[PDB]
């Protein structure tokens, strides 16, 4: 036995569905709010789950010439699988690996004037190539980036100095794009009144998925769309504010392996922590919290065969138990996310029960859940375990 | 050929080889005339469960558990030639696919076993061994009737292709006191004295294998405390045994920065200094499987403890810190100690959650740096 071709096997009925031509359509909407801009694709985490590799392919066959992603792992890991796209790394770069950035053509972040100078100090000569270079600008958040404009101009003045080191862009981004108030306002005149200061960069860039949906932002030529390409607002208000439509590009299945029936005084799971009162029937499901799944998502609902069904008992590593309706027998699906936003089970009311946000909702799901991938009338399936 | 070896972020996990296998030889020194059935499902419990059963076989490991046919094929792949249990129901189409890889399985109830016999192709010829499930208490998977029981193996009794190798089942509140646990064990003794024996007889999970002998099993199925965990804190209470835990998680400063009173930090605005404090970076974040509901508890960097303050990001987490911390500084975010402000129980208190719950969220992203020794190997897994 060894590793698939084009398609990976799966032996457990428990998966999640990846709609590739949702992903599309999606990037083709802010392509189209932003014609004259190039769409930098935010693909990291693992494309927010959904698989980097094939979410950057399919979006290249699409028109994509530029992606994102959060470490240099996350971009060799592209190269490897023939991604041929600019890649700018979003995070910092120790500076003792800058020769595998210029070797595999990754476009890197400038955070600091001092991460600049250490990053030079280990160029060894053996790799000859441009490095392209995208400074981080400070406008607010307090996280990454250059907060003073004489820092600024001394780094370009460096970059300047050595023809190995392109000044290729400059960047911000913002916190509070998805909630009311001028603090994203305030971010982007202060964005400006920097980068006005210097020569300009090839590509200027401050929008995250929130940003692209609400404003304009003429003086940048480039946006990061991450989460809305995938097809999930970034808060309720922007969905609120906002008229167009985003496609949810992944569902989460199972299906029932056993049923039976509890009498009354019987419990069922971890801690006896569920126990009938009158005989009723329940479903084991092949998913669980190491799915993602998490502990906290007992008493919620779940969507067998269109009735709306309670998860009932201590959550498991690799099960779920369901309260069902009698006719419900092993072999029947499940939805435990769903493709919709107008639904019981979906992205963001699973992210209300854990307490969080839809976008942990989706990195949570782990290594062990399968990708299938739908591509019009093509399947084909990544499985982690058999790679 | 990938790079699986080399990692370009700092941040990843320690994984203590030698502390697992210390945990291992606990075991098998706490049941001498038993089968430590080695549990490393769910990846062991996220240390990376290729490395874990390689190294428990070089250690005298003869039997794993795992969930999956995918775990165990897995393992099979990389070389593990111990037996091995799927815990989980197989679908029955993929029959053919555990007899050609020696792959034992459950059988959860008799319409399985009937459904499995029907897909079974005659082009894999190889017996195919069975662990047979008894539910006796759980109500999770597996027969709960003594004649069901005694029908199944009848079955398997008829067919030379099928072997009975074992039986099982599996305690709910081993970890808590009360009477259940000794109702479950006596009931399970009730059901599998009303039939022949097979070669395996097995019911102790980890905090079952700490607090009884059972002396009527004959194999052990220990997880979380190969990894040098305690199931509950009633156990580790209990028990005189020590653990030794097997994981750290780590980050390096990337950034430092000094915030003007006024000046705040991360998504929302959530948090403001209002005087001269300083901050760090550190490249983790929710993605990582370092949670959201992170913020507001405490990082060990340089010995200090420290504050994690604002939102926790997909990439990164903010630290509150003195002001002599800068740039490549060590952070340990989950401490190889249970009594540490950085434990996994207190990591897990945190997430309103379990310490099984707290590994098995470490993401794919972790680098895993094993210790064997001296000597030092690495899986970074979006490099294969
Ligand atoms: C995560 C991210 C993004 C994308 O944000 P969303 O569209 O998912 O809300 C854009 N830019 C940076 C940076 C720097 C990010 O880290
Ligand atoms: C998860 C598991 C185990 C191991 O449990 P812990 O020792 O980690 O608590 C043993 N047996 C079965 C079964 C069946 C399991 O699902
Ligand atoms: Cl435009
Ligand atoms: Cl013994
Ligand atoms: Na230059
Ligand atoms: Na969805
Ligand atoms: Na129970
Ligand atoms: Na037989």
């Amino acid at each position: 036995y060894k590793k698939a071709g084009f398609s990976d096997k799966y032996y457990r009925s428990a998966y999640m569905n990846v709609d590739l031509n949702a992903v599309a359509s999606n990037f083709k909407v802010f392509s189209t709010l932003h014609p004259n801009k190039t769409v930098m694709a935010v693909v990291k985490a693992n494309a927010y789950g959904l698989g980097s590799v094939k979410v950057a392919r399919h979006l290249m066959e699409n028109g994509a010439t530029f992606f994102a992603v959060a470490t240099l792992d996350e971009a060799i890991e592209l190269r490897m699988h023939g991604i041929t796209a600019k890649i700018l790394v979003l995070g910092v770069l120790p500076a003792k690996d800058i020769d595998k950035a210029i070797q595999h053509r990754v476009a890197l972040t400038v955070p600091s004037k001092q991460w600049l100078k250490e990053a030079i100090k280990n160029i060894s000569g053996e790799q000859e190539k441009k490095l392209w270079l995208h400074i981080k600008l400070d406008t607010g958040m307090g996280r990454l980036g250059i907060k003073d404009t004489n820092t600024y101009q001394e780094v370009i003045e460096i970059i300047q100095q050595y023809e190995q080191l392109v000044f290729e862009g400059v960047f911000t981004h913002f916190a509070c794009a998805d909630e009311p108030g001028d603090m994203t306002t305030e971010q982007y005149q202060r964005f400006k009144d920097m980068v006005n200061e210097a020569i300009k960069p090839e590509y200027i860039h401050c929008q995250n998925s929130a940003g692209s949906l609400l404003m304009d932002c003429q003086f940048c030529n480039a946006i990061r769309p991450g989460i809305s390409l995938y097809g999930y607002y970034p808060s309720e208000y922007v969905q609120q504010k906002v008229k167009v439509h985003l496609k949810p590009s992944v569902q989460l299945i199972a299906n029932v392996v056993q049923t039976k029936t509890l009498q009354a005084g019987e419990s069922v799971s971890y801690g006896a922590t569920y126990t009938a009162t009158d005989p009723t029937t329940i479903a084991l499901l092949p998913i669980g919290y190491a799915d993602g799944y998490l502990r906290i998502m007992q008493g919620s609902f779940v969507n067998v065969n269109g009735h709306q069904c309670e998860v009932i008992g201590r959550v498991c590593m690799d099960q779920t138990i369901v309260k069902v309706p009698d006719q419900v027998k092993a072999g029947d699906s499940v939805i435990l996310i769903d493709n919709h936003r107008e639904s019981p089970q979906s992205v963001e009311v699973v992210a209300e029960k854990q307490h969080t946000i839809n976008y942990e909702v989706l990195c949570n799901l782990s290594r062990r859940l399968p990708r299938i991938y739908h591509d019009g009338d093509q399947r084909f399936v990544t499985n982690e375990l058999l790679k």
